[PDB]
């Protein structure tokens, strides 16, 4: 899928969904969690609750609220075992899938909170944007970042490496 990267507020999205990096507890926590809480109200929170535990390394599918997008897929990268490398790959492959299972035609995701914790983000944008190349090109995704250190650091996780 093509991707591309802006500066801004990932609650301001307008499209089909946003991509939330979560505990497989589904709990809603800091950060840009929890203004997805409070702008989307607590809807979202009683959907998750309503779900239960997934997997680690799954995701799950819940309404938006009154935030602009229709869905929020709750991307389970770590809870019941930490984060890895591995977690983030198969939660961002389970994000992906549900946005084809919806039929969704333009998606969000942030590179800041639960994506990178305790791992090395350049290496975590690798995983993730390698996962989003394999996504169908009917699928558009935004990378929605709060600094623009941010955004560069996912364009250079991005090109291509060739001959000079």
């Amino acid at each position: 899928a093509r991707i591309r990267h802006v500066q801004g507020d990932i609650t301001e999205f307008q499209g089909d969904a946003i991509v939330n990096a979560a505990n497989n507890y589904l709990k809603l926590g800091a950060g840009v969690a929890g203004a997805i809480l409070r702008k989307g109200g607590p809807s979202i929170q009683e959907e998750c609750d309503r779900i239960g535990k997934i997997r680690v390394g799954e995701a799950a599918v819940t309404g938006a609220g009154n935030l602009p997008v229709r869905y929020v897929i709750h991307a389970a990268v770590l809870g019941d075992e930490p984060a890895s490398l591995e977690t983030v790959r198969k939660a961002t492959k389970s994000a992906l899938e549900k946005a084809v299972e919806l039929g969704l035609k333009t998606v969000a995701f942030t590179g800041v909170g639960a994506w990178v914790g305790g791992l090395p983000a350049e290496a975590v944008y690798r995983v993730m944007l390698e996962e989003i190349k394999k996504a169908p090109d009917t699928l558009e995704v935004t990378g929605v970042h709060g600094t623009e250190k941010s955004a560069e650091a996912f364009r250079r996780a991005g090109l291509e490496h060739h001959h000079h």
